[PDB]
């Protein structure tokens, strides 16, 4: 915010990822204790530091400074936060918590649903159905916070969520240029890149994102979680078929198709997903209600 983090205290250790106007490195802080405040909570402390890419242009710099401004709006346990910045002079940095379990798509991909609940040792690559709910509830809480600020994410998906120790989830936004998730985006020259498989029908037709389209994307993201990210949404359809599907929602003649129920997903939970994909934006559930259902109702056996 007002005072720059001491850049001299960072020791860079490895690359975590690379985006459109910046890249993220793991760093160590030699003495973490004397930097502590309310904005700044083995023996070395690890942080993740985003910096400008080496091919940095004036345009990338501008995008970096705006990113700092945008992220400064956001303070919530389940939204990524800036511990510190270096923007008074070069090189420019954004410092955040190191989330050691990486993005949620890669994390869930490496796990399997538990055969029998709580029968395994710590560390085994298994995850329980209640943990999936807990993961989902956290994303919903993060989205509830964003909705109160009238802040529209525009690209919610597991690939933009981070996983910390003890399964804390934080929503982030890594942009749309990563090689790893290129199949998730539909590109046309001179047009905005679009994650159509997560997009409400009205966005595909009008390109207008709202809190209600964020709810639709949360429905798809929840589907991802319950699939343990084993398949792409609408995976057996082409991009063009997925775009045509939005036209079918528009004409409203009952020919639109939906994501199928995941194996780990009970029918009651799947009805919630379907409500997120309601044709009319007003009928999609608010995040406060999505969170309530995921934190509580979903624990019912009746
Ligand atoms: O998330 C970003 C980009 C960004 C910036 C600084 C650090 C990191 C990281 C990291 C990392 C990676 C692996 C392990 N641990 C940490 C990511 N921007 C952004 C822009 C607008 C809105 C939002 C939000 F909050 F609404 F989602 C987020």
């Amino acid at each position: 915010p007002r005072v720059d983090f001491p850049r001299s205290r960072l020791r860079f250790k490895e690359k975590l990822g690379e985006g459109q106007f910046g890249e993220v490195h793991l760093c160590e802080v030699d003495s973490p204790q004397d930097l502590v405040s309310l904005d700044f909570p083995g023996h070395p402390l690890l942080v993740a530091v985003k910096i400008l890419r080496p091919d940095a242009t004036k345009n990338a710099r501008n995008d970096f400074l705006k990113e700092v401004k945008i992220m400064s709006r956001l303070k919530d346990p389940n939204i990524i936060r800036l511990l510190g910045v270096c923007v008074q002079d070069d090189p420019l940095c954004m410092i955040t918590d190191y989330m050691e379990n990486g993005d949620l798509n890669q994390f869930l991909s490496a796990h399997q649903l538990e055969d029998k609940a709580a029968e395994g040792a710590p560390g085994d690559p298994t995850i329980s159905y209640p943990m999936l709910l807990h993961v989902a509830a956290q994303i919903a809480s993060g989205m509830r916070y964003l909705a109160t600020l009238n802040f529209v994410h525009r690209d919610l998906a597991t690939r933009n969520c981070l996983v910390g120790e003890n399964f804390t989830i934080k929503i982030a936004d890594f942009g749309m240029s990563r090689n790893l998730y290129a199949g998730d985006y539909y590109r046309v020259q001179g047009r905005a890149v679009l994650p159509i498989r997560w997009m409400a029908w009205e966005c595909i037709l009008m390109g207008k994102f709202t809190t209600a389209s964020d709810v639709w994307a949360f429905g798809v993201t929840l589907w991802e979680v319950l699939m343990l990210c084993r398949a792409q949404p609408f995976g057996q359809l082409t991009d063009e078929q997925v775009i045509e599907n939005a036209g079918e929602f528009f004409r409203d003649q009952g020919r639109q198709v939906y994501l199928s129920r995941p194996p780990a997903c009970p029918q009651g939970l799947y009805e919630l997903m379907l409500r997120c994909w309601s044709r009319e934006s007003e009928q999609r559930p608010p995040f406060s209600q999505l969170h309530r259902f995921l934190a509580e109702d979903a624990l019912n056996t009746v």
